[PDB]
């Protein structure tokens, strides 16, 4: 949106360590660890004797702001809860961050020092632990209010400092260095999601992209627009696109920070700017919705923007199939048959199962770069959001060593994937008595079939399939809009295969 | 439809009147009152000794049909039943006036007389009885038949004469007057709202409003078209209107018929000439009656060709937002953001909520005739009929003078509408995470939301809104079409204010 | 699709015919009839032999094939069970075909000679058994695979031969040539119906139909375009059609096989190529099936492709109103009146009731050729397959004469209808306050009030209307498709007024 | 629940006074009020150093705690931000009052001192004002937990002082005095309303009406039993509860705290203990909610409990109408009839319209106490809350003064209710062809046609009837659970008329 937050490690010591605000970690219900203690002795035990009258418990997340005290040249001083464990999970962790991110949000204080290094995460060593808090604190101070007439007042915490040891400092700051990298892209991603359709259509995705060529010229940027998508066949990909006013594109980034002869790994996002299910059309309640259905090709920018910061060393291909599904007197109807890109025949027997018909004309256009692994990417089915519900993404793909690979850094990033499978049973849901493929199943297995459905364009290469249909965005509530997932595992994803 | 039909008042004893049909009202089990004794003395008792046989219980509406009658110079003589109550309430009058006029209609009679001034209506004198009288019998003559190849066989009726007494001759023929002036706007309402949609579009609504022009030259009209909404930035308006072939329009009527001191009391009309609800459709059932969805741009038409007629010392201003709402490629999906002509921002969660999107433009132009009244009618929400149902408009308002105004002609008129709150705190269902404004609060309190909607744009004057969802015309039956409400409460308040 | 297969009539011994399959039939718990018996002496109680190990037991459609057999010039001999009754139904000798054709079609063997000859049917002599065992036959090797990339295998099966007795082998090669004539009208019915939508509009209908007139020099083919439906006043026509981006046509065929002083049968079939319900929408859940929806038209197609390869001494008109029904921003809208041919309006409650709107026009135009019978067919009402299901026609008129002889013809084609009554009490279900007829009549007697709908466009003529929305084609399973029907019942009945 | 939280008025200085926490107001933007003044004085300017580093930006409802300052006897200032305002809404007022309580309940401070009395709220003087705060600190102490096995952590917090200048603190006095009674008896209604339906019926609720005699001496319990209700007649009631296996209950309270010569004021509530709907049977979604059903009953219980602590001069009566409506093979049928107490007979049309058949009964009961007014409270329909929405009750009546009293006190307690018209032309809607009075409407106008029910059986009295489906429980969230109004509403209507 615009960041700005500097984030900068220190191995210096909290107690005299000049700050705005120092923030330190108390226990269930007191037992001080070894900086909280250093820092209570350093004022003649006043921080011991304000807990002594119990108004902090100590649960994760609750607060204590206390303002000067003796001898300390922090101006104020916030104890937050860690809880009685002695190891907190990955949702305390972040539990924690956030109630100390709200309140130094709400406090007049340019920047504000984390003393937090005596927390210990389950599984997680400094560099795990770094990226797992700076992601969490830099993703929650995103803003989205270009239409509000209102705008919110400006933070001034403007840098936050994370204490560490020595030993710790570096593992800290390269943790630090790539959540920051991650939470940028997941910035733009989300920024790309809350936009209103009648803005975010194609041709404004397309000059997206060209825009982030300008900021970095290590990527390059083609867009195809209909008449070149007509002349590559894909006829799947325009049956969406011809029922509404607004042109498709197909957007096509690529960086190569890795040698020449590196096969380069395929990002194949959906991009459905807005869904009516055309012909095959929506109910009203809630399909405001529906302007989140461009996320899957969102968070194939928002990965191409961490991975141009860190520079990686790989080789990187975006697709972003990009269209409007409208009903209209030309718009596609059930029992349209159409030739894909691929020459195989699809009936379309609901519209409204789209985003398959542009993603296979996208993954049959990736078998040109000889790719080493290819992974497509969208807001796929309601039926994954029965399946796994809003915060585990479905995954599914033809290659088991891949689906490893993804499921391992999902689980890194604490953005976590979870496998259904493929199996041959399945395809024949898709039968159909008039062409090669029908474009759905029926009730039964939505999420699995449609991945069927895709895995019959992917046989040339190593492939999986992320159906964020749940995780991409928050349905209601204050915090209704886009997540931003899944670039924190896409981009854990491509920092491994980057070693 | 043009009426035509003559209304007299006269002083002269019913005996000895000349006529084709004297009209006397007979009692439930009471004396034949002053007026029907004389003319039952005058046939030397025939028509009590008729009475005597026990064929007419004298029940509200009932009827007895007399041929020629001994010594009296009425070719029949229609009795008609008024009940047992010293007083009859509003429904019972006009019920006992809907059964003469169908008596009357029926017959090959070319004029009638009326002796009912003897009947008593409760807090009803002569002007407010003969308005009603007069209103019942002259709209109750209302014909739609445009499109039917067998047009009804023409009436002979063509004079109605009300007998009173000469101290009362003159509140009897204000009210005559008024009434028939009330009863012609209602008929150009009723026309408009029949008319099909197919035919009644946002341009020939500007086309009939030229035409008012050419016949009152009092009346002066303006018609916007889309260019001119976009020069002054009417976002929401132009948003609704995108999705049809129809292009919209913006009538302005203006009135002076008083000094150019006297502030504009100003009326502004839904006009959207057919609701398909656009991307958000509407179901099948019933569609064909959001036809009458432009009946508050109608109510417009009724109220100036009234005040026209009776030529009101009053400055008036029309604004008739006019468009069609249909699903297309280029229609407004759920979820896109516009800029009002205020400059608030809307987010559209429902393409079905377009009327407050017309109207919130419309009043923000209001404001250039700095207005001493701002009144918009419109059949916006069907939450209206489960609260107050199809007999009651609903009324809401940021001006406790204006509502009480307004809600004192109603019942004036016999045309009433109830207040329903606009408390604060009923606002908050509007917020959006994404823009100024959301255009649905949501199930709960729909009519006063979409008030809520409107006062944001209405600030800067005395305004209230009515709503006549379920007042402005019939669903179904042998009388299903538009009502012409509510024009006769809106006369009844501009002649109040002329005074 | 292209057919090809040759069926002969043979009078020789069964016995000694060199055929690749002889087929025998076998009774349940009765001795082999005179050809089985006959045949099994020739091979000195072979197949006396292996019945009697009990593996057949003759239950109808039951199957046993055998290779070579001593003193047979078969290679093959199969036994095909017929059940233990002396007379089978209708139904169990299309089951018994059935099964025959289904063993051949998986053989190898080019030919085919079925001794089946002995078989009783229910009140059918030689002709009308061979009517329905020819027609089940090659009606059973229609293929549909032109967008499936993997075509079906070609069948070694080119040659059936009939063995029927000389006394009948003339009416038995009578009924053949028919059953021939009909299967391959059907074929082109099945064809046009299968096709998808977005292939199968009504330009395409009408190219289809000069195609027909260069196969057929004796037919003589006019397309008429939207430009000469306005000339005409063809109102109701063209507001079905408005909606979509394809234009509609009105294909008139005329064959005239008998002396011009004799006045012409006139079919009229309804041509909706997709019926989305326009603005009144249809639910998604089996809309492909609305690609059938053309299947009256294409029923005249079909009828008219057997009555030319008969060359029947008839006069025999056809009028395709053709049109494609979406929802766009110039759509027509629930609550629209038109002006049909007729100069009657009507007001067109519900958008998705448009077969009857291109059909009453449709019906007008047919009084020009001042003709002795009228027929429309059409997938008409949904509530057909309420009353009757899926196997029986709905069938109404204004002739009783006609609507006998048209249950006649379907009795006789096994391809049955049933008469609804239209009488006058259903009428004023259609009555409308605002024009001539409204389009619907409400969810009583659906059927019926359809076609009391079309009657007053019918009254200058014999008139009789097929409702096919139930019998035209399959609606699940493998074998989903179109039917083909009622090209039997209306061969049957061209056949019979050609006498 | 327990309650027992200290309310105390003192007139000493804040500055002086021992406490744990003191609690101050804090203007956004402007000066400090007189009594911040005064302790930040006797600070030495602590409060004032603190407030202009900015932390604290003054909007209503934000915080900020600070510890032991120089020169106080407070453990703990709390500073509130009171807005920009010079006077405070209701609404702003309570949500101060709610902020600082959510602190204070989080600290270990035994007590709380408010040093509010500088607010100003609009319209409301020291008694007003007292009035709104006490209720909204004792209500906000509301825990239910019994079926928790995790109990709430206890509240340090033991005491509240009200800090206000002698010349108030006997107005204030009073008004904590009230407050306290009405949050008590609200306690006690959230409690029933609260209670899952297994346990909660309506024996029951007839135990729990002797056990409130048990602790009030001046309370007379009667509890009527199905055999009593069936001697005096009550078929209505009597057909609700057939359906069930609970026995129904009408529990009679008594209370004679004026001269025997006062007629009493008599409530009467629904006490429906779970609503399936009965054959007219609820769908599943959201039925849970349906225990709330008798919080109309609950209401009058909480009434009685208020005035009853209070000893009020006034004579009042209760009468709860008590059943389960379930299906069952007994269960009433739509079209049953049933003769009411009051001879009336009824045709049940839909047995979900339960609600006003138990009251209708009671109704008629409630003319033996000859009463002064009777005003019946039920959770009537669905309709009101599309109508009012959640925070406004429905009200209707036949009486227009006593109308009035209770839209006053409603808007003295801020527990709002808002008119709506029984006219008579909506009492047609209750026609049956079969019996005296339908028991629906249909769905236009349904929470007035309800009311129109209920009305047949009042005409002998002064009587209003409160429609609480919106605004005696929420529905969803943290807070999901029984609110206890209108007892807020309602003992100020008997707080007035006690004067
Ligand atoms: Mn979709
Ligand atoms: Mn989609
Ligand atoms: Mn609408
Ligand atoms: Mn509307
Ligand atoms: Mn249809
Ligand atoms: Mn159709
Ligand atoms: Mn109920
Ligand atoms: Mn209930
Ligand atoms: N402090
Ligand atoms: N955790
Ligand atoms: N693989
Ligand atoms: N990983
Ligand atoms: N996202
Ligand atoms: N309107
Ligand atoms: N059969
Ligand atoms: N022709
Ligand atoms: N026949
Ligand atoms: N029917
Ligand atoms: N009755
Ligand atoms: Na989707």
């Amino acid at each position: 949106f615009q960041g700005g937050m500097e984030f900068l490690v220190k191995s210096v010591r909290p107690e005299t360590l000049k700050t705005a605000t120092l923030v330190l970690a108390v226990g269930e219900g007191r037992k001080l660890g070894a900086s909280a203690k250093a820092v209570d002795d350093a004022t003649g035990g006043a921080i011991s004797a304000v807990l002594k009258r119990g108004d902090l418990a100590g649960k994760v997340g609750q607060t204590l702001l206390l303002q000067s005290l003796p001898n300390l040249k922090a101006e104020r001083v916030l104890l937050v809860g860690a809880g009685k464990e002695r190891e907190l999970g990955d949702r305390q962790y972040r539990k924690l961050a956030s109630a100390v991110l709200s309140t130094l949000k709400g406090l007049a204080g340019a920047d504000a020092a984390l003393a937090l290094g005596d927390l210990a995460v389950k599984g997680r060593g400094a560099h795990a632990k770094a990226r797992l808090l700076v992601e969490t604190l830099a993703d929650g101070l995103y803003v989205f209010d270009r239409y509000k007439s209102q705008k919110a007042e400006p933070l001034k915490l403007k840098k936050l400092t994370l204490l560490a040891d020595k030993a710790d400092s570096a593992a800290v700051e390269q943790g630090s260095k790539e959540a920051q990298a991650i939470a940028n892209g997941m910035a733009l991603t989300r920024d790309l999601g809350n936009l209103p359709p009648n803005v975010c259509h194609p041709t404004f995705l397309g000059e997206q992209a060209k825009g982030l060529a300008k900021e970095f010229k290590s990527l390059k940027v083609e867009v195809l627009d209909e008449k070149k998508l007509r002349e590559l066949g894909m006829g799947s990909f325009l049956a969406v696109a011809q029922g509404s006013d607004q042109p498709p594109r197909l957007i096509i980034l690529q960086y190569n920070g890795a040698k020449k002869d590196q096969a380069p790994h395929v990002l194949v996002g959906k991009g459905i700017t807005f869904d009516t299910g055309g012909i095959s059309l929506k109910p009203g309640l809630g399909m405001d919705e529906m302007k989140f259905d461009m996320c899957g090709a969102a968070s194939v920018f928002g990965t191409f923007r961490a991975v141009l910061e860190l520079q990686l060393p790989i080789n990187l291909v975006g697709l972003l199939a990009c269209a409007e599904n409208m009903p209209s007197g030309g718009a596609t109807r059930p029992g349209d048959i159409v030739t894909t890109m691929s020459g195989q025949t699809v009936e379309i027997l609901n519209t409204d199962a789209e985003g398959r018909l542009v993603l296979c004309d996208a993954l049959t256009y990736a078998e040109r770069f000889k790719p080493q692994s290819v992974i497509d990417i969208a807001t796929l089915t309601g039926a994954c959001i029965v399946a796994l519900g809003s915060n585990t993404s479905g995954l599914m793909g033809n290659n088991e060593a891949l689906v490893r690979q993804l499921l391992k850094a999902g689980e890194f990033a604490d953005d976590r994937a979870w496998q259904l499978p493929l199996f041959d049973e399945y395809q024949e849901q898709l039968d159909s008595p008039f062409a090669d493929i029908a474009n759905i199943g029926g009730p039964k297995a939505g999420t699995i079939t449609a991945g069927c459905f895709l895995s019959r364009f992917a046989k040339k290469y190593h492939w999986a399939h992320l159906d964020i249909a749940g995780t991409a965005w928050i349905s209601g509530g204050k915090d209704k809009g886009a997540t931003g997932r899944p670039v924190p595992l896409l981009t854990q994803y491509l920092l491994e295969r980057a070693k």
